[PDB]
C-alpha cells in the first residue's frame, strides 16, 4: 500500500533547475486508488485524536486536506494567501527564498477548545507551516499534529516543526532537496 | 437539505465594492454536514454517467472537485495557473476583468476516451471554465458536463457555457453581480 503510493509518485530531474528531483504528487491525484489510499491512510492514522478541524493552506493542501475532513466528519478551513477570504482575518509573514509573504485564516474559524489538524501535500523547508501553526493558537486553537504525503527530510521541516511542538506524519519520504 | 446547504453560506454586502453582496462558500466548508452533503449530491448526480476523469481549477475547485472524484472513484486533474505543473502543459488564456491570464493543464492527463467532469465552486462570468473545457477538448477529452456548488445567474455564466455545450448543474442560485 505505502510501496504502491510511493510508487505513484513521479519524480522529474532537474526541475526547476539542475540537480534537483522534483517530486509530482500530481500523478499520485490521477490515480484513484492511490489518492484513496492516501486519504485513508492519513484519516484513520488520526481516528482517535478527537480532531474538530482541519487546516490546510492553499492550493495543494486543498486537495489533501479536505478529503481528510471529510473522511474525519469535521469542518475543513481553508488557509490563504491575502485579498482571498472574505471576513475578519489575521494574518502571519513567512519567509520566502526570495522575500516575504502572509498567510490569512478566519477569526471565526477557529476558537478555544479546538483540537485542529493541519494538512499538507509536501513538507520541504516548513516555513508555510509554521506560519499556520501560529495562526490557529492566536485563535485559541489547539495544534501538535502536522499531516503530509511526502516529507523531504533534508530540506529541516520536520526538526523545524518539532521546535514548535508539532509531530510530523508522512506517508513517504525522498532524499535531497 | 439543499436548504440546509444554502443556509450554511453567508453574504458579505460591500465587499469586494459596494453594492455586492459576497457569496462566501467558506462557512460551508467548515460544516461537515453541508460539506458533505454538497459532496454527496454533486457525486451521485453523476453516478451513471460514465466519467472517468475529474478536472479543477485551483484553488477552490480543488476543495470541491477532488471529493467528487474520491467519491466516484475516478483521478482528479487540476487547471493551475501557469509555472505550478512540472510535465509538460498546454495553456489557454481568458479574460480577467482588468488583463488576461492563462491556465494550464498535463497533456497526459487527459486523452482520447476521456468522459470529463469539470467541477468548481461558483460559476459567474464562466471565463475560467471555458478556458478548461478548451485544455480538454484539445487533448482529445470529452466534457459536456459543469457542475458548481453556486449559480449567479444574472451574470452569464451558464448562457455562456451552454454555447460550449457543457451543462451545467448548481447546487444553489443567488441573485445579484
Ligand atoms: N524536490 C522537491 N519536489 C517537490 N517540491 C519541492 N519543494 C522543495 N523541493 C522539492
Ligand atoms: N457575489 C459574488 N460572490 C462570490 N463570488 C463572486 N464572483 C463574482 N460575484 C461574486
Ligand atoms: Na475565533
Ligand atoms: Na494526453
Amino acid at each position: 500500500q505505502l510501496k504502491y503510493i510511493k510508487d505513484s509518485i513521479k519524480t522529474i530531474p532537474d526541475y526547476p533547475k539542475a540537480g534537483i528531483l522534483f517530486r509530482d504528487v500530481t500523478s499520485l491525484l490521477e490515480n484513484p486508488k492511490a489518492y484513496s489510499a492516501s486519504i485513508e491512510l492519513l484519516s484513520e492514522h488520526y481516528s482517535e485524536s478527537g480532531v474538530t478541524k482541519v487546516v490546510g493552506t492553499e492550493a495543494r493542501g486543498f486537495l489533501f486536506g479536505a478529503p481528510v475532513a471529510l473522511a474525519l466528519g469535521v469542518g475543513f478551513v481553508p488557509v490563504r494567501k491575502p485579498g482571498k477570504l472574505p471576513r475578519e482575518t489575521i494574518s502571519e509573514s513567512y519567509e520566502l527564498e526570495y522575500g516575504t509573504d502572509t498567510l490569512e485564516i478566519h477569526t471565526d474559524s477557529i476558537q478555544p477548545g479546538d483540537k485542529v489538524l493541519v494538512v499538507d501535500d509536501l513538507l520541504a523547508t516548513g516555513g508555510t507551516i509554521e506560519a499556520t501553526v501560529k495562526l490557529i493558537r492566536r485563535l485559541g486553537g489547539e495544534v501538535v499534529h502536522a499531516a503530509f504525503i511526502i516529507n523531504l527530510p533534508e530540506l529541516g521541516g520536520e526538526a523545524r516543526l518539532t521546535q514548535q511542538g508539532i509531530h510530523c506524519y508522512s506517508l513517504v519520504s525522498f532524499d535531497g532537496h
